[PDB]
C-alpha cells in the first residue's frame, strides 16, 4: 500500500537489518532491487522471500555490486534502470534509494588500526582505506550514480549509527568514517533539494542483531573488560523503558524492525517535508549533535612560554599557513618541527624560513606523508633522537563545489588524502607516543581546518565531523589506556573556516600557541572562531 | 490499520490542523476524542465527519475543555476514562496524546505587549499570562491528567512550532512560551520514560492554513513592510523544493496532512523506539537547536571599567547573589541599583549592605516588582529622575523535582512567577528604555539563571529555554526599530546550574562585570560556565 508502485535499491539488503529493512518494503508494495558483496547470500534471500512469503520474483532483483567501486556502481545503476543481464525488467527510474550498506571496518585501537593490507589480523579483513570505502564512499557513490535517474519526490536515505557521536572505544576506523558520512547527508540534501530529493539519515543505536553482539563482544575484549560492559553503558543511556519478549519494561535494545519501520515512513510520501533530518533509532540516547564553543576572546601570548616543548606541525601544502604557525609558536620559544606531505611545499619553505631578542632557532623542516606510514615512522624516530621528544603536534588538512557534479578521482582523492590521511597521521602519532614514553605530562594536538572557500566549506564540513569523532575516541582510549596499561592525548579541532576576515590567520595563531603553551584545556573538541573577530 | 483500537485525544481537533490530524487518525482506525473551547465548532465537525465521511458516531466524541485550566482537564480526562455526561462509552485508558492546541497569543511588539485586561487591544484576545496557559500551560495541564491512565508503550505527542528557534517580530508572547513547552516536553521524555511512554515534538514550519495567512498578515503590517515579506524570508530558508498544485518544483509549504501524517507515525507503534525526538516539518528549514558557547577562560577586571554606568540588577529573593553582583560592579565603579521582587529580601539586603581606595556609592535598594507593572515603570522613573538614565540590567529567576508529581500550585507558581514575571520584566524594561532615549549606545541585558539545583535543574532548563528565544526576538526587534523608527538592546544569558564548584559565583560575577563594562560583545545567545573552571 504505502510505497505501492515504488522502485527502491536497498544496498547491504541481506545483512540483518537489510533483510527487515527488504521484507517491510516488498509487503508495503515496492519493486525492491537488493545488492550485495555475496552473490550468493543475496541469491538465497531472493529465494527465500518467493518460496516462503510468497513474493512475486518480478518484484525482487538480486544484483551483486561492491558500492565502494564506482564502476561497478555506475554498472548496476544502468542495469536497473535500462535492463541487463542480471535485470530481466527495464525499472526505468530509482523511487527510493536505501543507502544500508556498511562494513564493520577494522575492529581496533588506534595505535593498531591497519593501513596496509599486510597489517590486517584475522578477526579483521578491512584496512582503514577499505573501511572508510564501504563506509562513507560507497553512500557517496550511490547517491551520485543514482541522482540523475530519480524523478522530483524522491527519498534517499542513509543509514548511519548514533555512535558517530559518542565513545566508541576501538572503532575509529568505523565511527569516524560513519560521521563523515553525517556531515556529507546533510551536504547531499542542500544539493539535491532544489531538485525535489529529500535526503535523511537514520542513526540506529544498538539493533538486536548478530552484529551488535558480535561488534560488542570485541570491543569488550579490546578494552579488557568482561562481557556485557559495552552493553550495559549503552543500555543506562536509554531514556525509553520499553515491553520486551516477556512483557517487563525494561531497558533493551531496539529491534531491526523498529529501524525498517523508520525507513518505510521516510521512503513514503508521507514524510514528503521532510531533508536534511535526523531519525535516531536509540529509544531517547541524549547525544548531542555537536560538540563545539566559540572563542569569544582574543589570547595575550605575552605570558605564554613553551621553552622545551617540541611542537610538531604536520601540513599538505599549506607553505604560508604552516610558516605563520612556526612564526608564532617560535615567539612562544617553542622547538618547532614542520612536517611537509608535499616536497613542493617543503622546497617553498625552505626559501621562505631563510628570509625582544631570542634565543630560539628556525623550525626544522621535513618530509612527513602519513600515507606512507613506513617512512613516517622512522622520521618521527629520527626527530625524536635529535630533539628528544614530540611534546605536541598541529594538524593541518592533507591539502588547501558541488558534491554530486564531480569528477570521480575529486572524491576518491579527497577520501585517501583527508580522510584516510588524517586518520592515518593520528595512528602514526598516537603510536609513537605509546612506543616513546616521555612521562605522564599529556601530549596535546590540534587540528586545524582550512579557511574559508568562499563556497560553503562542504568538504571542510565533512572533514570536521570526521576529525570530532576521531579526537572523541581518541580522548577516551588514551585516557583508558593511560591507567589501564603511556601518556593521555587531549586533542581539539579549530574551525576557520566559518569566519572570512584578514585578522583569521593570526587570531588563529594566538589560540593555537595559547592552547599548546599554557595549562588551559578545553572541554569541547570543535573550537570556532567569531563571525566577526573585533 | 495503523491505529486500530487505540484511544486518542486531541486538544483542538476542530482546528486548522487539528480537523486533519483528526481525520487521518480516524482513517487509521483509532477512537479520537477532540477538545476545544468552542463546544459548537467541535459540534459540527463531528456532524461533518458522520454524516459526511461515513464515521461511526463511537468514535468520534467532542469534549469542550479549555485546557489551560487543570480543573476542568482533570473532570474531562476521568470522563473519558470513566464515562460521563459528554462520554456515552467509558473509554478507560489514553493511548495517544496529541497536545496540539495552542493560541496564536497577542501580536504585538515586546514594547507592546498586553500584560493586563485592560491593555489587550481589539486584533488580539489574551494577556500574556493568557499566552502563556494556552501554550505551555495546557500541554503541561494534560500530559499531568492523562498520564495515569496511559499504559507502557503509549504516546505523548506535542506540536510546538520551528518558530520557537528563529527570528519572529512582534510575537514573543506565542514563541517565548512555545521554547519554553520543547523543554517541558525533553524533561516530561526523561520521566515519562521509566514507565515505557514515549514523548516526542513536532516542529511544523509554515502550514499551508487560514492561521499562518492571518499570522503572517499581521507580522508584516507590524514591521511595517509589504504583504508576503515573512513568507518570502522563509520561503527562502527551505532547502526542499516540492511539487505544488501546478506539478512546478518550487519553495512552498507544507500542508497540514504532512503534519498529520507525522503524528500518526508517532501515534503508530512504528515509532516505539522513539522518545525525546524533534520533527521538523519544514522542508528541511536549517534552524539550530540552540544558540550557545562555553566560558573557556576568566576574565580579567583590572581593565574594566564601568564609571557612570547605570546597571539595574533584577532580583526575586537571591539577596546574597544580587550583593555579590553589586559588589563585583562597584569594584568596577558603577552605579548600582538592586531591585527585589520580595520585600523581606530587600530587608535582609539592606543588613547586609550596611556591613584600591573607590570613590563609588553603595548600591541603591528598590522593590521591583515586574508582575505589578504599574508600580515597575514608576519605580524605573523615579530611578531615570534620580540617576539620569538606566544603561544596563542584570536580570535573576523570580524565585531562588518532578514535571509530573507536583501539587498543582507549584505548576502555577513556577509558570507566573518565571515565564510570566520575566518576559513582563523585559517588556518594562524595553518599555521604559524606548520612552526615555538616552543615545545611540545599546543597552545590555544579561539574564544570568540559577545556581545548580542537585536534581538535574529541570525547571531551570525551561526557563533557559523561553529566555533564549526571548533574547533572540528582542535583539531582533530592537534593532529593527532601532534603524526604522532609539537604541538597539544587546542581551545574553548566563547558565550557571552546569557547574556545581565553590567557585561559580565569582566566576559568574567576573563576566558579568566584564560583558558589561567593556566594549566585548558575544553573539551566541547562552553563555556556559565550563564544568571545571580551573
Ligand atoms: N546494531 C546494528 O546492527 C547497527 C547499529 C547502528 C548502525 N548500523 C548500520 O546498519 C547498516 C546495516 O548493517 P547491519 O546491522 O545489517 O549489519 P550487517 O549484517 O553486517 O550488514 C552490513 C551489510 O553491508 C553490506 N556491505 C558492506 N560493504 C559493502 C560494499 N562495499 N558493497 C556492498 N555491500 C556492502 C554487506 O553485504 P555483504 O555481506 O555481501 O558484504 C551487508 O549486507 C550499516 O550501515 C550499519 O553501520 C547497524
Ligand atoms: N502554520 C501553522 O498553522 C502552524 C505552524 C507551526 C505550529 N503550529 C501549531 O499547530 C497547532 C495547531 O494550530 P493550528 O495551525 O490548527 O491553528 P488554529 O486553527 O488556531 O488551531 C488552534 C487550536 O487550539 C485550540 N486551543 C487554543 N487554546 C486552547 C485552550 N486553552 N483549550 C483548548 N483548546 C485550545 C483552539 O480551539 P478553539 O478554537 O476552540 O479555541 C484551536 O482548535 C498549534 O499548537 C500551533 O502553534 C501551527
Amino acid at each position: 500500500r504505502r510505497l505501492e508502485g515504488k522502485v527502491a535499491l536497498i544496498t547491504g539488503g541481506a545483512g540483518n537489518i537489510g533483510e527487515v529493512i527488504t521484507r517491510r518494503f516488498l509487503a508495503e508494495g515496492a519493486t525492491v532491487v537488493i545488492t550485495g558483496r555475496n552473490a550468493e547470500k543475496l541469491a538465497v534471500y531472493r529465494r527465500r522471500l518467493i518460496d516462503e512469503e510468497r513474493v512475486a520474483p518480478e518484484r525482487v532483483v538480486a544484483l551483486r555490486m561492491d558500492g565502494s567501486d564506482i564502476a561497478q556502481v555506475r554498472a548496476g545503476v544502468a542495469q536497473i534502470v535500462h535492463g541487463g543481464t542480471d535485470v530481466p525488467i527495464p525499472l526505468h527510474r530509482i523511487d527510493i534509494l536505501v543507502n544500508n550498506a556498511g562494513s564493520a571496518g577494522p575492529r581496533r585501537r588506534l595505535v593498531d588500526i591497519p593501513l596496509e593490507p599486510s597489517e590486517v589480523q584475522p578477526p579483521d579483513s578491512e584496512t582503514l582505506a577499505q573501511a572508510v570505502g564501504n563506509l562513507v564512499g560507497i553512500t557517496w557513490n550511490l547517491t551520485r550514480a543514482a541522482a540523475p535517474h530519480m524523478p522530483s519526490g524522491s527519498s534517499v536515505i542513509n543509514i548511519s549509527t548514533i555512535f558517530s557521536r559518542t565513545d566508541y572505544y576501538g572503532r575509529i576506523a568505523y565511527v569516524a568514517p560513519k560521521a563523515a558520512l553525517n556531515a556529507l547527508s546533510d551536504g547531499l540534501a542542500r544539493e539535491l533539494g532544489v531538485r525535489g530529493i529529500r535526503v535523511n539519515t537514520i542513526y540506529p543505536g544498538p539493533i538486536e542483531s548478530e552484529r551488535i553482539y558480535t561488534m560488542f563482544q570485541a570491543m569488550d575484549a579490546l578494552k579488557g573488560q568482561p562481557e556485557g560492559d559495552t552493553a550495559s553503558g549503552f543500555l543506562r543511556m536509554m531514556r525509553l523503558s520499553r515491553i520486551d519478549q516477556n512483557g517487563e519494561v525494561v531497558k533493551r535494545f531496539p529491534s531491526p524492525v523498529d529501524v525498517a519501520n523508520t525507513a518505510v515512513f521516510l521512503a513514503s510520501d508521507e514524510s514528503a517535508a521532510f531533508t536534511g533530518h535526523a531519525f535516531e533509532v536509540t529509544h531517547g540516547m541524549e547525544v548531542p549533535t555537536e560538540s563545539r564553543t566559540t572563542f569569544v576572546s582574543r589570547p595575550g601570548l605575552r605570558s605564554v612560554d613553551a621553552t622545551g616543548k617540541v611542537i610538531l606541525i604536520c601540513a599538505g601544502d599549506q607553505v604560508d599557513d604552516a610558516v605563520a604557525l612556526a612564526d608564532t609558536l617560535r615567539s612562544c620559544r617553542a622547538t618547532v618541527v614542520i612536517g611537509f606531505r608535499d616536497p613542493r611545499a617543503l622546497e617553498k619553505a625552505s626559501v621562505l624560513l631563510r628570509e625582544r631578542p631570542t634565543m630560539t632557532a628556525e623550525a626544522r623542516l621535513v618530509r612527513l606523508d602519513p600515507l606512507d606510514p613506513r617512512a613516517a615512522a622512522q622520521t618521527l624516530e629520527q626527530i625524536h633522537a635529535e630533539l628528544g621528544a614530540i611534546h605536541h603536534a598541529v594538524v593541518l588538512p592533507g591539502q588547501s563545489a558541488s558534491l554530486i557534479e564531480v569528477d570521480d578521482q575529486v572524491v576518491e582523492r579527497f577520501l585517501h588524502q583527508e580522510l584516510v590521511g588524517t586518520i592515518a597521521l593520528a595512528r602514526e602519532l598516537a603510536r609513537f607516543w605509546e612506543e616513546y614514553p616521555s612521562g605522564s605530562s599529556m601530549h596535546r594536538v590540534l587540528f586545524v581546518s582550512n579557511p574559508d572557500d568562499q563556497q560553503g566549506n562542504q568538504y571542510s564540513h565533512i572533514l570536521r565531523a570526521a576529525v570530532e569523532q576521531l579526537v572523541r575516541v581518541w580522548r577516551h582510549e588514551s585516557e583508558y589506556d593511560s591507567v589501564n596499561p603511556s601518556a593521555a592525548v587531549w586533542a581539539n579541532q579549530l574551525i576557520r573556516y566559518v569566519n572570512n576576515e584578514m585578522a583569521n590567520l593570526d587570531f588563529t595563531c594566538a589560540w593555537v600557541a595559547k592552547l599548546l603553551g599554557s595549562d588551559r584545556r578545553i572541554a569541547e573538541i570543535n573550537l570556532y572562531l567569531p563571525e566577526e573577530i573585533v
